[PDB]
Formats: C-alpha cells, structure tokens, sequence
C-alpha cells in the first residue's frame, strides 16, 4: 500500500529509485538483473502471479543411471546440434553439419560431427520409435504421374535382391512425381541410383502465408543455393545405390536462412506438408519413406564421415585457423583437438559395439596416437608446469589447458579402454589413468569460489581470468558427475557438489 | 496500474515479498544484502533521507608519492595497533603489544610489534607535531611556576645534579604505605605521560585520571615489578620492571585506560567508550629520581624505537622473531608447534629495522636486519619460512605450514621488507637480500593469476594444495592485497602490476573478468 520514493546511491557513482516502507528499501529489479547480471520475470498463472529469479540459465542433467559406453553420452539426448547457428547446414554428400563458427567459407568440425552422430545415438535410445509411413517399394504388396516424354516401370534389381522403380525423365520436363500429403512427419528417405544426371525434388507446403518451396537434391558437389522458393542441395552422383536420408524441417530452414555470413539467419519457417516427390534424369527408386526421426542413419553419418577422414597420423585435421586470443600463437589450419579425437573415439566405440564391425573398432585404437605427442609435434598433449599430462582441446603454444574438453579427451579414452579389452586397449588404459591423476590435481585452479574459470590463460598468459559462461559451468558439472559414476574419487563427488551449489548463488566462505 | 505485493520464488526454492508497479519489480534489500554479501543503509541528510549501496567495505590507500624505505610505510599512517581488541595492552616492561589472538595467556608477536612501530614511524611524518607540556626540569628554567609539589609529612624531595647525565633531577622519598608525593598537572587537551625515571628502591609512579564515566576519578599504578596488567575498582596496575638505571618512561593514558577497564581472561578486549578528561596528578612512592615530566598529544618516535629495540633483543641466532603460540591453519595442514617463523615477521622486522638504522646510523639495526634475511633460505620443514610452488617457485612462508600454505599479503610483506633492506645494506651487505628479493619478486609476477577470481581475490592457495574450496579473501585482506600491488608498482615497472591493480580496484565496485 504505502511507499516512498528514495534516492540509492550506488557504489558512490550512480543514483537509482528505490522504493522503501519504514526500515526496508526496494531496489528496482532492472538494477539488480545489470548490476549482478542475474535473471527473472513474472510468470502469470491461474489466480496467482510469481516472480521468478534465478542466479543461472543453465541446468544440470539428471542422470538416471552410471556411465556406460553402450549408453546415452552424458547430456546429449537434450543436444540439438542441427538448430545451431553456426552449423550452415547439413552436407548433401556427407549427410553431416558443416560449420561456419571460425570462417564463412565453410569447414568439416570433427567436434560438431561427432556431436550430431552422439546426440542422435542418445535420442534413439531415448525417444519413442518413430511412424514410419511407406509410399514406394515397387513389389506386388498413392500414384505416379508421368507426363508425356517420361517413363517409369518395376524393374528387378539382382544385386540388391528386390523390385525397384525405374524412371526417364528429361531435365526440362516437369518430372515424374509421387503424391506423399504427410502432415505429421518430416524425415524422408529413398534408396537412389542414378543412370545419368538428375534430381530428386521435395514439394512442401509451410507456415508462411500457404507458401510451396522446393527442396531439390542435385546430382552434383554444390552445397547450397535458395532462390526465390527453391532450395538446392548437391547430394553428389549417386550411381551406387545408396539410402538418402533427409531432414526437411532443417534442409528449409537452412535453406531459407542461407547467409554470406557465419551465422544463419533466424527463420520461423516450418514445413506443415510433405506434398510431392518429383524425379528428374534417369536413374532408379525405391523405399520411398517418411518417419518422424531417423536417428540411426545420422548415427552411422557421423560414424563413417569419421573413419573416410582420419589421417594416417590418427588424427581429424581441422582445416580452418583458430585464434584462441591475444598471447596465443594462432594455429593454421590442419590441427587436431582432444576434444575431437575423444569424441570421435566414443562415436567409434558405439558404432563399433552395434555393428561388431572392426573398422570402427581400428580407426577407434588408431586415435589415440596424438594424444601422445606434445602440441609442437602435431599431437594434443600439453604438460602443465613439468608434472600433469594434459590434452589439449586447441594445442596452442602456449598451452591453454581448457576444461571442458580435456573431460571430453578422457571420457573417449574411458569408452575405448572399456570395449578394446585388456591387450588392444593398453595405451587407452594408460592415457586415461595419467589423466585422470591430473583432473583430480588441476580440478580446484578451475574453482572461482562462485564459478568455474573456462581455461588457464590467466596464469599461462599473465591476464583476467577466462570465467567460464554459466553453459559451460553445467557442461564442466554435467562431465564431472558422468565422471563420478565409473570413478569412485571423492573429490568429483565434492566438486560436483560445490560446483551445483553456485547455480543457485552459493559461494565459497570467505575468510 | 498501482504498488503491490508479489511473490518472488529464489532459484526454485524460497519465496520472498517483494513489490511490483506494472512490469517493474522490486526486491527487498534485507534479501540482496544477504544473498549477495553486500553492504548498503539509509543514511541521514539535513531533512533528507537517502540509501547508499556498496559492494565492498575498506576502502584503497591513496598513495600520494613512490614508496621509498625512509617515507611511510605503504597505508599504515592510517593503521591503529593499539584498539585492536587482540592487542591485550602495552607492555610496561617493553613498551610494546602483547596479543592474544591464538591464546587468552598473551604473547609477543613479533608482526603486531613491528605493526606497532611502522605506523608509529608512519604517523610522525603525515601527523602535525605534538603539543609538549613541561611540568618539571629541575632546572633554574624552573624559577617560576610549575612549582605545584606535594610533600606530606614523612616524605622529603630537593633538587640535585646528576653529573652522570648532565642535568639537575628531583630527589623523591616516600614510603609506599603514605600517599606519596604529588605533582599537580591538570591537562585537558592531552594524554601521553612521559618521565626521566631511576628508583632506588622499589616504588611506583601513578597517575589520576578525571574521566568520561559519570566524573569519576581512576588511578593508573606505573609499579616497579613485572608483573604484566591488573584491575579492580577504580585502580589499573602496570608493572615497568625494576627501572633502577636511568630511562624514559612514555605511557598513553587513554590506550592505558581503555585496556585496563577492558580486562579480560578472553582473546579478547571488552570494550569500552571510556575516556579520559583530565590529567590531574603524578604521584611518587618510593626512594627515587624524577625529571623532565611531560604530557603530549603524540610520542610517534618512542613508540617507533619501543619496538626497534624490542626486535634487536630478541632475534634468536638464526635470525627470527620465533611465535611462541600453537597455529593450526586448518582441516589439512600439520599444527605448527610454538616457535614457528613467519615470512610477514622477518620482512615487517626488516622494514622497522631499516628505518631505526637509517635514522641512526646505528649499525646494530642494519646488522640485525641482515640476519633477519636467513630464515628466507630455509624450507618450512627444517625451520626456515621457504616453500617452492610446484619445484619452480620460490616463496616465503606467513604460515610455513606442511603441506605448503602460499598466503599472498605476508608474501608481499616479506618482499618489501628485502626491498628495503638492499636499498639501504649498500652492493656487498645487500647480496644475500638483493637475491631473494629477486627471486621472490619473479615468483610473484608468474603466481599472481592464481589469486585472481574474476571478482576479488583468494588468500592463499589451500584449494590447490589440498583440494578443497577457494579461501576467498575478505575485502579488507583484498584492500591490502591492492595496496601491497599499488605500492610495488612503484619500484618495479612490470605492466602486471599496474594492469593487476587496476583489474582489483574494479573489484571494489562490482566490475567482474568477462565470461566467454
Ligand atoms: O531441443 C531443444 O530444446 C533446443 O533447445 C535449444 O538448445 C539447447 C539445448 O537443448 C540444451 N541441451 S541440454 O542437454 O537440455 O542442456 C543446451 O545445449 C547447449 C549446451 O548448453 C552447450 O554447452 C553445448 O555447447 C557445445 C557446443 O555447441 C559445441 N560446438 S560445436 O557446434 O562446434 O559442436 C562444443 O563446443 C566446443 C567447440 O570447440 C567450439 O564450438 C567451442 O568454441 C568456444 C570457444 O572455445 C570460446 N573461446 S574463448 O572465448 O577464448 O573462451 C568461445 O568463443 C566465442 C566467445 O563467446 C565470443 O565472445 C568470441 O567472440 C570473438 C569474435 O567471434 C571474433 N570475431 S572475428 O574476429 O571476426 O573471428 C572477435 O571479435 O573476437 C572475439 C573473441 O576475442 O569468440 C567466440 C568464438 O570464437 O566462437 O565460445 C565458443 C563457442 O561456445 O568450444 C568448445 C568447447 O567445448 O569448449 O561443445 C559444447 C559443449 O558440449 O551445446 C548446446 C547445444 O546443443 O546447442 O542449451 C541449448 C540452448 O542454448 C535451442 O535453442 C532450441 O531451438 C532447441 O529446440
Ligand atoms: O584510528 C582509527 O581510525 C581506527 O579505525 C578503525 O580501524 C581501521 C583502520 O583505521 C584502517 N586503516 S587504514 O589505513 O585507514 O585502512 C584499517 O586497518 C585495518 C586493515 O584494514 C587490516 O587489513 C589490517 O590487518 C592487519 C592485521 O591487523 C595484522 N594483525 S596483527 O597481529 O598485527 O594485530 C596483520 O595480520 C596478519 C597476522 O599474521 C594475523 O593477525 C592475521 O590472521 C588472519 C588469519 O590468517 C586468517 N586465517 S584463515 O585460514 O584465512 O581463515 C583469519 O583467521 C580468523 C578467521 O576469520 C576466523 O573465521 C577463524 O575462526 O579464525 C580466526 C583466527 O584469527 O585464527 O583472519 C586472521 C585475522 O585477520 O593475518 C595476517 C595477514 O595475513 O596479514 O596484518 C594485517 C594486514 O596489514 O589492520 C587493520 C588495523 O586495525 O589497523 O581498518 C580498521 C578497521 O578494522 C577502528 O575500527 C577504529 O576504532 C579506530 O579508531
Ligand atoms: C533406434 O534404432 C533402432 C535400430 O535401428 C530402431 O529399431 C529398428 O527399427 C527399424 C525401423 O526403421 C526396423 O527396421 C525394419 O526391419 C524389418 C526386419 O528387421 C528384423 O531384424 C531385427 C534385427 O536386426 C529384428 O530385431 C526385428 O524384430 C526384425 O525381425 C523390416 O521388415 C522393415 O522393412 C520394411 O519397412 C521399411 C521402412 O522402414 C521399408 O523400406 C521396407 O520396404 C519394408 O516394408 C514394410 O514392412 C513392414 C513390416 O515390418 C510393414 O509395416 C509395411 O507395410 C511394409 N511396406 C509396405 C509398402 O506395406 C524395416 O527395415 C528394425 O527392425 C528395428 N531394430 C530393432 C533392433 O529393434 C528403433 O526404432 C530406433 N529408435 C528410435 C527412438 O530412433
Ligand atoms: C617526528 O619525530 C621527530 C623527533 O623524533 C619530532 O621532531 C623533533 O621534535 C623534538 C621535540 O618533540 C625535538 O627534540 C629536542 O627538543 C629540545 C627542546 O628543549 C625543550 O624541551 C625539552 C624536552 O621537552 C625540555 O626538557 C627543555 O626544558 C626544553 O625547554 C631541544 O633541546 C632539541 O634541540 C636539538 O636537538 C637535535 C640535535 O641532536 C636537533 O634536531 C635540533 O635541531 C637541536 O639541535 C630538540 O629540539 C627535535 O627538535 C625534533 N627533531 C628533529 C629531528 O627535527 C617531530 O615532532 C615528530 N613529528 C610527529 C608528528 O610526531
Ligand atoms: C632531561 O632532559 C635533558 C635534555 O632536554 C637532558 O639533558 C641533556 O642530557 C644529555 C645527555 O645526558 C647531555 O648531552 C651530553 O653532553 C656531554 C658534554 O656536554 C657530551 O659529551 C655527551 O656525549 C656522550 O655521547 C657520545 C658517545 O656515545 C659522545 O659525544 C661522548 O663520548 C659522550 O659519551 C652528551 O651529548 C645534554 O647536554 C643535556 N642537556 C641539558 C640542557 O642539560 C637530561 O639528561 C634529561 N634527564 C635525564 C634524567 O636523562
Ligand atoms: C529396399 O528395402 C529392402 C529391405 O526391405 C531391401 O531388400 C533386402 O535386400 C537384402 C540385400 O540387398 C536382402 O538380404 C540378403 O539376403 C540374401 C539371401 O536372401 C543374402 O544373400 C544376403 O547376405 C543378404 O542377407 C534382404 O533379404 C532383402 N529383403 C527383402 C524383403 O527383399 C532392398 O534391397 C531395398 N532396396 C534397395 C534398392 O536398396
Ligand atoms: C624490590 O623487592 C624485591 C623483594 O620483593 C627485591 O627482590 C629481592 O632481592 C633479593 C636480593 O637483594 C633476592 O635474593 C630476592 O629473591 C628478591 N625477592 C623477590 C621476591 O624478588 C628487590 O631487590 C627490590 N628492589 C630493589 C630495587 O631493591
Ligand atoms: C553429371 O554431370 C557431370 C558434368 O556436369 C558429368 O561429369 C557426369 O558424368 C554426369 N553424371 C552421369 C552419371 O552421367
Ligand atoms: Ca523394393
Ligand atoms: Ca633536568
């Protein structure tokens, strides 16, 4: 009911309204969000409104079970790799994110590439299976329009064991096209060969203003282009028979959000019907498919993009420079990171351990090399004042000893030692146990008493603390407590503890 | 449309009452003060009320030319040992401190005493000069008033030469169960006693006090016995020791006073708003000497040369002032049994010695501040202050603690101390100074970041070498952690220093290290 308004001299250098009731003073929340950059807003329900405050943006993962490399990888069944801006879009060749976030030309990220395969891996084994509708399997178990110029048949196909659909076309015809009309989900897939040049082209109706736009998928190396309300992704020649999986959701915002620059535009666009499926050229069809996700086909994407790209040194170049910051040597393009050699080795590992197939298992062993070479021999160790081993997710001269991606380093190191067994998986065995020993010693120069500090330039370079943003301190929380379920250490326990307590506005006791 | 009560949830946890007008919100500070550790009150204007937030207490020392070993000693012209309330009292015998912060028996620590002398030494250059009152010479200066004695029957005074100091001397006999024989001073402006004293026998010199508490008459007891303080009534009691050789006694009458009232068998002074008003009478018992008797607003430099004189004394031959106290630093570290060193004693020691030297010209203040120097080139665990940071730095020791302890402020204190000491010991003397000095300046600029939290300061690095959470430094040791910086970059020209210092100043206002 009654105030008073009152001058808040702030810090001696600012005044401010306040507002005060006897002995008690209201400070404006506008302040205290800036002044101590924390978070909140009113939230409106039924009868009753509640403001609502919070030290952090970012939570914590509730792990349902301990750590198994068979399993879900740590948080990631929450990722969603393919919405990132920095990924430009999905490769059309590759059928694996691109990055832009250190160039706009474009660059393969190993990192990135092992996220999307990780996190669709975790979502097939969290997610409800999809609805798989089936518009074209050629057998004797929706019609074709062929218009006059064009052809389609059932043909056998001897070396893949099934009937399949032919079809002519010439490229300045309209094309042969199947009638799909889904409305519920939007990941198509079709086993294509191509005889000559062509296209297969995807008809969607969207959410801005009734619009049709027209995905095409081009039989050539070209990326991306959107003009007018065509999208075009180059899926390469495609003369063997493979299985095309597509994200329409993704493959038109990217599209439509095309840019010159490093990040996508924002686009509310969404696709609200799979309208038609038009081939052009000659070539042959079948399993003509749309399901609600497809997790497994970006899973093995991932997974053999990693073992065609390895180099002969074990390593994922990474073919793009990264400047980490003033007193760091910039590093020219063709560096590995720990963090994508780990990651990649727990890619490897679950492709490895669904398929039994060993060239998931020997690109897996193969990456361990670099971690045992020191930066300025192209490898990824760093050693922190002449005593605790350390993988180095940028090797960067100095060295830089970021957090988060040495737990990365080390949660690979764990899922390849785990499935190599004892003889095959000595060195891995060895990796990690050195690196662990350094975790647990190094932990506490990361503890700010009120956050987590992201990497050790301050003491490396002699400047401010590099403090880690709050998505990184529950990334740092996330991987200390996975790590906390296969090491009985007390201290992750403590730190996991400690670390949890600052999201909420706990601090370490001052003196 | 109006003001209004709301609800505010605290990170999904606790709700409290705060207020809304429309889209703004506004947060009771009983709550921000709290959840956020920060400081603020109402204060009152001529009519006018206004709240005044900050987010620290302790304020940065404005430091007004290049530190240089003769001037000030970094901020301690601000300093006041005395009404630290671990400060049990000044000692008769010593006329320094005796703490009783790690033990209610009381000890001498040699950080307080040195403490006790550099802001003493500090104050006399920044403070204007005293005004001296003189009741007594014996002189012919002593034609005309302050005559002023009392000499019942069974006493007797005269004045008499006393070739062995060139001067004439009041002769005093009294017997110690008579009211003695009293001098009439009456000061109301000033508190500092100071007398030329020798008994023959033993005897005592008090002291009557008019003070604040309801006109009530207080005597202080200056008695010819070592006995350290006592209390009862409206008697406080000192003992000086046997005084049976020429020496100045200078007291302060209000520290005195204050420390006597506050007795107390804890670590800690009771205390007290009692002051005194009036400097009425000296009385002398016993068979004795007297002359020069004086009361001052100040006695900086007595204080100074109380201490100097008490660090030469009692160096032990390895050079240290040890501490006679148990120290338990905490969970982890090994307890440290009484006669431990400590790097912020040598180097507060050495800062005092050199001034009492440079003064002087007394060589025995430089040579016990060379000596002082050895402790440096020992490890903890064989009675020395070092420790080295990772087998690659050297440091010296505050607390020289297994495992090592790496405390930042004694560090800097250590440091300063060396710094002052080669200035002054000249290019053979300094060597051994000159060197550690050297290494420990290098061992600092690479170890600073690892005290930096993006938002203050640690105390020391117990976190990495046990594993546990940051000890945060309070604001007042981060002041202290400016001021140290702020003064070193005066005599070292490296950026670090200067980009540290302005970094932590900013600290002070709420400025934070940018996330990534
Ligand atoms: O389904 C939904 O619900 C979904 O919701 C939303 O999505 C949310 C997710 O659901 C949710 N998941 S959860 O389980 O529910 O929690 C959650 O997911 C996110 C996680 O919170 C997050 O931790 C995680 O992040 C990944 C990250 O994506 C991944 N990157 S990858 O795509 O490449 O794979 C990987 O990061 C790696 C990798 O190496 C780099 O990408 C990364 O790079 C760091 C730099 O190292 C760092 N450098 S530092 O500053 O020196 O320390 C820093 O650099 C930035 C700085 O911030 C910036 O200040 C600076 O600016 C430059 C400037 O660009 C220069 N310009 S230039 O000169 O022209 O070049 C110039 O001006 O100089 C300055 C610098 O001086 O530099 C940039 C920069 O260079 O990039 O930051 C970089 C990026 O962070 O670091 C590493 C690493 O690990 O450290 O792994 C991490 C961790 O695993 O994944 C998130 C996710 O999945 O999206 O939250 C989501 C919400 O946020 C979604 O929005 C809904 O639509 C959707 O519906
Ligand atoms: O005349 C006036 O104007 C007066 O104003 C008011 O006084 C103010 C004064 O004016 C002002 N000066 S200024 O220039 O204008 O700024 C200012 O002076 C103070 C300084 O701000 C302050 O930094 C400084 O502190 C001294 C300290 O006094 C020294 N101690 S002493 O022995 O010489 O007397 C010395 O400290 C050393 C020493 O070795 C130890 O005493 C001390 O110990 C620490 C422990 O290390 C620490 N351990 S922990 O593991 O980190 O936790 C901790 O321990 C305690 C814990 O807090 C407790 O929780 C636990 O249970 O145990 C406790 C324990 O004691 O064991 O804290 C200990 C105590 O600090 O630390 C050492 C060190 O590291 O340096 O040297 C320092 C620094 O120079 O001196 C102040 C001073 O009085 O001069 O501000 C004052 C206001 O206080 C006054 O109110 C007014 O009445 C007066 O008229
Ligand atoms: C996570 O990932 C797992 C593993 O990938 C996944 O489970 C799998 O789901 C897929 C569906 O995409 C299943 O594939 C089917 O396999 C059928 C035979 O497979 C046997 O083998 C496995 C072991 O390897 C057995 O455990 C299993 O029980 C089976 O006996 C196969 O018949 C299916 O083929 C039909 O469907 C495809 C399109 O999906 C189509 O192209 C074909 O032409 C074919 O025709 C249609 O048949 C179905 C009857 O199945 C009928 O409904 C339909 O009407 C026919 N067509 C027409 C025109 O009428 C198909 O390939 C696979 O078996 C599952 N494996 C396991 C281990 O469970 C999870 O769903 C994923 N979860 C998440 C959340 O992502
Ligand atoms: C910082 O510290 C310094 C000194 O340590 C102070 O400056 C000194 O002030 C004192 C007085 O407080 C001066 O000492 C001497 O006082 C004698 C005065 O004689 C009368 O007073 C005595 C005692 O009170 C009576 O018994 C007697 O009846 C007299 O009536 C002088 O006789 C001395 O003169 C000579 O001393 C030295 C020679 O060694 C020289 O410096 C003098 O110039 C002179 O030759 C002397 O005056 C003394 O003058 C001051 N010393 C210096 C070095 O300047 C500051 O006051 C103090 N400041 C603060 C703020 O604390
Ligand atoms: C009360 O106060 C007065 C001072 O206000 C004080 O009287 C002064 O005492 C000093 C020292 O006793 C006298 O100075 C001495 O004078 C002789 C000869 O004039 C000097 O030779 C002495 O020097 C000695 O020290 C040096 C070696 O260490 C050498 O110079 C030499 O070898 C000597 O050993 C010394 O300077 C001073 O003259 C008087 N002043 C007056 C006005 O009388 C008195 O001592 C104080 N009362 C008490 C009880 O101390
Ligand atoms: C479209 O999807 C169907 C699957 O629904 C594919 O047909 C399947 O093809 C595989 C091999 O191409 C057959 O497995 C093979 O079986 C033979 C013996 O029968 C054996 O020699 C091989 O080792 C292998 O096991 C599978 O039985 C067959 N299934 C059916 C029901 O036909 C078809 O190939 C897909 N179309 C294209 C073009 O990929
Ligand atoms: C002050 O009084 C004490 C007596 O209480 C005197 O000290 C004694 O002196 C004799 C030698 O003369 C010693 O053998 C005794 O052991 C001492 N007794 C005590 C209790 O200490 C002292 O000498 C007197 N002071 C003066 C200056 O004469
Ligand atoms: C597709 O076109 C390119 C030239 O633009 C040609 O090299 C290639 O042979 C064509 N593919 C087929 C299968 O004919
Ligand atoms: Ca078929
Ligand atoms: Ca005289």
């Amino acid at each position: 009911l009654k105030y008073e308004e009152i001058d808040c001299l702030i810090n001696d250098e600012h005044t401010i309204k306040g507002r005060r009731e006897g002995n008690e003073v209201f400070l404006p929340f506008t302040w205290v969000e800036k002044y101590f950059d924390v978070y909140g807003k009113v939230v409106q329900y039924d009868g009753y409104d509640r403001f609502e405050f919070s030290h952090s943006y970012s939570k914590v993962y509730a792990q349902r079970a301990p750590y198994h490399p068979d399993g879900v990888f740590m948080s990631f069944e929450g990722y969603n790799v393919e919405v990132r801006d920095r990924v430009k879009c999905i490769s059309g060749v590759e059928g694996v994110p691109l990055s832009t976030q250190w160039g706009p030309q474009g660059y393969f990220y190993p990192i990135q590439i092992a996220q999307y395969g990780l996190s669709h891996y975790s979502k097939n084994l969290t997610e409800k299976p999809p609805h798989i509708e089936v518009y074209e399997t050629a057998e004797d178990r929706n019609d074709w329009t062929v218009p006059k110029g064009c052809f389609m048949a059932n043909v056998a196909d001897k070396s893949r064991f099934t009937n399949v659909k032919q079809f002519i076309a010439p490229e300045t015809s309209e094309g042969v096209s199947l009638q799909l009309g889904n409305t519920k989900d939007f990941i198509i897939s079709f086993d294509l060969k191509f005889l000559t040049n062509g296209s297969v082209s995807v008809v969607l109706e969207t959410t801005e203003k009734n619009q049709l736009f027209t995905i095409h998928y081009v039989s050539n190396a070209q990326l991306i282009a959107f003009k007018e309300r065509d999208i075009y992704y180059g899926i390469g020649p495609r003369t063997s028979w493979s299985t095309v999986t597509r994200d329409l959701v993704t493959d038109l915002r990217k599209g439509v959000g095309l840019s010159n620059t490093k990040a996508v535009k924002p686009t509310k666009i969404m696709p609200k019907k799979v309208v038609r499926l038009i081939a052009k050229g000659k070539g042959f069809l079948d399993n003509i498919t749309i399901s609600t996700t497809a997790h497994m086909a970006a899973f093995f994407a991932a997974s053999d993009w990693l073992v065609r790209n390895q180099d002969e040194k074990g390593g994922w170049p990474i073919m793009v420079t990264r400047k980490l910051g003033e007193g760091f040597k910039s590093l020219e393009p063709g560096w590995y990171s720990a963090m994508a050699q780990g990651q990649a080795i727990s890619t490897l590992v679950r492709a490895y351990l669904l398929t039994k197939d060993h060239i998931f298992l020997n690109s897996a062993l193969r990456a361990t090399a670099p971690y045992k070479f020191l930066s300025e021999q192209h490898g990824v160790k760093a050693v922190f004042m002449n005593k605790h081993d350390w993988y180095e997710e940028y090797p960067t001269t100095p060295s830089s000893f970021v957090l988060n991606g040495f737990m990365y380093s080390l949660i690979g190191l764990y899922d390849l030692k785990e499935t190599a067994g004892e003889k095959l998986g000595k060195e891995a065995r060895s990796l990690y146990e050195r690196g662990m020993e350094s975790l647990k010693a190094m932990l506490p120069l990361y503890d700010t008493g009120s956050g987590t500090i992201y990497d050790l330039r301050h003491f490396m370079l002699g400047i401010a603390p590099n403090l880690a943003r709050w998505d990184f301190h529950t990334t740092h929380i996330n991987q200390l407590q996975l790590l906390s379920t296969i090491d009985e250490s007390p201290v992750f326990k403590e730190f996991v503890k400690r670390w949890k307590s600052y999201l909420k506005g706990s601090r370490a006791k001052h003196n």
